[PDB]
């Protein structure tokens, strides 16, 4: 019996819902410049919708063996969180405009993290993950790192009104990013504490307080 | 018995003889504008050729079942999908200056549906398939009609040209690609009405008039 | 018993020591030019040491049968591969400002010669590879080729430095890089002539030699 099906049966709808949200809204009026944007913000929650529905329908639900147990790994989880941060990174550093350098950089920095996130992540050796987990956090901290003493541009002659715009995001970006380590770290495969179903709900507020509600706290403003 | 060999057999020759025609050719004049042209068309058939071998070879064939049986479903199929589309987009967009919005929106519109395309394309339920047939083909739609109404740019200060070049080629994608749905829905994978051997083929001629055929009817005009 | 242990023990330190390297001495004075390159360089490196560390710890080995045996193929192999060499195309063609024809060319030159390498990589039948291993050798010497012909710019208005910069580089590719098909050869996998341990040895020095070193040869000078 899969109980974690109701908490993956609404990350479908809420994230679907959300760019069924987009596009309706999605317009560009005198600068095709929040056109770039008013596109990547779309991407992100619709990729996202595919992957709900792919763990949703028991297709991405693995049964790998960590020496005493074969628990259930949802790899479908890091494909959607694959193609969907190199994007925020973007509408964050579009928005900042950010130097290339930091920019092929900050999602470079990304892309390994979840990567090995994967492989610790699917690893049947119960002490070979977590080594995987530090290598994943310690690069995280390093896009953190660069997002704040880092885009603090020199703001002078730009929309004296980005500011809060930007680290109003910046700030759900630190905040609502830094707790999946400390959940992916006990949950169904850290250390066996909280089980997938509670896992699995921290894990989509988690999300969608991250896409859905993301670009609306960003597209409402200038 | 594999019979589908000789179809199989053909599009490796067609696409790679595509290839092995288009450098030879490929050339800059006055401005490395066909310049970087003349580069995607030959990657399309190109990387297509790498395919068609590896299908050819019996190395891109698996056998999912669909509660009822165990059928082949040739795996390398999205793959050589997944990476020439996004690059004929690059052909249209560029030719018709398009705002980088329609265009990261474009791939993704276009990665999107050859993805879930692949997962409803090796699912094990008779059941789960179709509606991943749905999503694909949904977001199919949305690039085509960005292709119509949308690429209708604002013919002003260019090449009085264009246009025609223009809408022969959106006149022969709107038309070529369509056509996958509507084969892959009874193929092989499908409802199991057109075996194989006749999909196969009718899937190559689709191919081919969509790539070799297609970059030709670009590079001769200007 | 895994007596590649040591070369493969070496790889990380080696590759991950290198990265640990860049950053600290990674910084931008007066052009954020330097600041593409110096983001890209770190990347090569660090990518890697994910993948020395992958393999090293005994995840990125399968058994593969050649009609004869079951032998070992550390796919984790073209994967770091795949990520570093489009990476160093591009420390090379930026520097040397290359239009975007070659560049898009240069990569998909690159990419569809490891890819089919991995193809060839895995295979089951011991005489399906080395074909695969043409087209790869057959593309890899397409790059090679642009490289010299070719990046040979026309140096008239930049830095009369460049040069040497360049051709050093340029000349520490097509040797260093040559290698890899001969190895691959007959090493585990080709021939059967030369086992893993030397072989692995003769990938390690082959890959430092390539990136630890090589972005040196380069930051160093101006
Ligand atoms: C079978 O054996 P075994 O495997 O061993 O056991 C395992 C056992 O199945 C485990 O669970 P449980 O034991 O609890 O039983 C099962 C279940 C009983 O129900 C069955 C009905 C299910 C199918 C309906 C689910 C609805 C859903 C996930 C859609 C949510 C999306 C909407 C509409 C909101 C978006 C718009 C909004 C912003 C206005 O319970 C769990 C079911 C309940 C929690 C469902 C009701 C609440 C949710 C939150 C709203 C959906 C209601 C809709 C009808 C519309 C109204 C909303 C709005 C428009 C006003
Ligand atoms: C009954 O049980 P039992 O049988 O006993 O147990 C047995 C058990 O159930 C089954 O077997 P096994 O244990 O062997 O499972 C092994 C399994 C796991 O590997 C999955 C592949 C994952 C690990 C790789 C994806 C991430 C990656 C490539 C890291 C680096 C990415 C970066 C940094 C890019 C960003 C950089 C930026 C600058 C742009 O498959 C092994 C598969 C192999 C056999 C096949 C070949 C490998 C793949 C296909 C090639 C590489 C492709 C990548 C590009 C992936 C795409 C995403 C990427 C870009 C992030
Ligand atoms: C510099 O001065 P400034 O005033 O900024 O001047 C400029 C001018 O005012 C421009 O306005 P701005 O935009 O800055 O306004 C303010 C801004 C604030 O950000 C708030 C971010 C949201 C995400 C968080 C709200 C909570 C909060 C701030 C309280 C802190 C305490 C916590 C975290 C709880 C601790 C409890 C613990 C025990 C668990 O935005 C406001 C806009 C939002 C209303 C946007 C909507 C987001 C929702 C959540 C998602 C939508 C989709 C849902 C249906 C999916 C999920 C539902 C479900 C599963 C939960
Ligand atoms: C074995 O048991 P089982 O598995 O149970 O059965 C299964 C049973 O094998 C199923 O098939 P079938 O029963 O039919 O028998 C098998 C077969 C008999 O042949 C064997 C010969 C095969 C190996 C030759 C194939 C040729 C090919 C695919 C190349 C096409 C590329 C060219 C040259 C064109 C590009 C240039 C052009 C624009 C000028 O038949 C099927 C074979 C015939 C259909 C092949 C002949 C026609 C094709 C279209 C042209 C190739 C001819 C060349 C020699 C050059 C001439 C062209 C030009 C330059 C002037
Ligand atoms: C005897 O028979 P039996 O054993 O009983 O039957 C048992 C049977 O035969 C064997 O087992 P199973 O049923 O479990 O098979 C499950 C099998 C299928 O999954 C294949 C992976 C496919 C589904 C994913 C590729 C597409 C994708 C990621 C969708 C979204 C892509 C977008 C939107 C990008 C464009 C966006 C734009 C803005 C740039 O593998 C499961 C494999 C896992 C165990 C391993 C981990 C997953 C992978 C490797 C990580 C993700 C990588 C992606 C980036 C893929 C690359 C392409 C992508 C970019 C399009
Ligand atoms: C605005 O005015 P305009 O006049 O445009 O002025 C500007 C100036 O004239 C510039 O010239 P342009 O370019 O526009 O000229 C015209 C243009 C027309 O497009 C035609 C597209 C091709 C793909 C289709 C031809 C068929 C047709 C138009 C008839 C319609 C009926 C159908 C579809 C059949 C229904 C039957 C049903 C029962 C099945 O191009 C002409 C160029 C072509 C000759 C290019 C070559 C393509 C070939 C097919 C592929 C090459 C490789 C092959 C060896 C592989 C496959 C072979 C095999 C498997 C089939
Ligand atoms: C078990 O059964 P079975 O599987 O059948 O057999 C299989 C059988 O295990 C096969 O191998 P072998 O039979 O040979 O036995 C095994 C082994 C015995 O050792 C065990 C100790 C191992 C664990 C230590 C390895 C060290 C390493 C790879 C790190 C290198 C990185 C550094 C420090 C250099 C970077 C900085 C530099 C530029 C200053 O041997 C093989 C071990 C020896 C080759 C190791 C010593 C030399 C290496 C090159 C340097 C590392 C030394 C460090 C302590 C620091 C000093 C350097 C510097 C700072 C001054
Ligand atoms: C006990 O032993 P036994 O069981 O008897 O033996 C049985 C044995 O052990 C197990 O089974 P099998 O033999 O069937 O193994 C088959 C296995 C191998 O395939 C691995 C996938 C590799 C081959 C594909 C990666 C490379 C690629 C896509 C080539 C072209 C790339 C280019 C040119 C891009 C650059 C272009 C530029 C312009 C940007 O998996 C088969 C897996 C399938 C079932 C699942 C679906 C396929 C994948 C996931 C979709 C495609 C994703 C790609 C985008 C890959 C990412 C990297 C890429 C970008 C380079
Ligand atoms: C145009 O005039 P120019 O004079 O250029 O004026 C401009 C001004 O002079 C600017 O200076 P430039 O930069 O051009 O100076 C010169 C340049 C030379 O390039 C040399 C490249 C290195 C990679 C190769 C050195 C060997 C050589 C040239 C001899 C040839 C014979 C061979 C190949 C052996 C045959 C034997 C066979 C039997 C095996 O650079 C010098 C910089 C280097 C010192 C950089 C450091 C690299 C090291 C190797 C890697 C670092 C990390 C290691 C800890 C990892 C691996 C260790 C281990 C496993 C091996
Ligand atoms: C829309 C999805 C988002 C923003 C997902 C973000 C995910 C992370 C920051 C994940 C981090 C992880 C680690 C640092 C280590 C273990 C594995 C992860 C993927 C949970
Ligand atoms: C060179 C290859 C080309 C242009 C291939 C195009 C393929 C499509 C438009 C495929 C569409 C599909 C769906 C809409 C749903 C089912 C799966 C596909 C991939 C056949
Ligand atoms: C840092 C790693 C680098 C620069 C790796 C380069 C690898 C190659 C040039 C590999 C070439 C191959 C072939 C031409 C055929 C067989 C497979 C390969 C991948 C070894």
């Amino acid at each position: 019996g899969r109980p974690e099906w109701i908490w993956l049966a609404l990350g479908t709808a809420l994230m679907g819902l959300g760019t069924l949200y987009f596009l309706v809204k999605g317009m560009g009026v005198s600068d095709p410049d929040a056109k770039k944007f008013y596109a990547i913000t779309t991407l992100v929650p619709a990729i996202a919708f595919t992957m709900y529905l792919s763990m949703l329908l028991g297709y991405g639900l693995t049964m790998v063996p960590f020496g005493g147990e074969q628990n259930p790994i949802y790899w479908a989880r890091y494909a959607d969180w694959l193609f969907t941060t190199p994007l925020l990174l973007l509408d964050l550093a579009l928005l900042v405009d950010a130097d290339q350098g930091t920019i092929l950089a900050l999602v470079g920095a990304d892309g390994i993290m979840i990567g090995t996130g994967l492989v610790g992540a699917l690893t049947k050796v119960y002490s070979y993950r977590f080594v995987w987990w530090a290598i994943s956090t310690a690069a995280m901290l390093y896009i953190l790192y660069v997002l704040f003493f880092g885009f603090t541009s020199k703001a002078e002659s730009m929309r004296p009104e980005v500011a809060s715009t930007f680290k109003v995001l910046r700030n759900v970006t630190v905040v609502l990013w830094s707790a999946y380590p400390v959940v992916w770290l006990i949950g169904s495969e850290g250390a066996g504490i909280v089980p997938l179903n509670i896992e699995t709900l921290l894990f989509m507020v988690l999300d969608v307080s991250a896409k859905v509600g993301f670009g609306l706290i960003l597209l409402r403003s200038r």
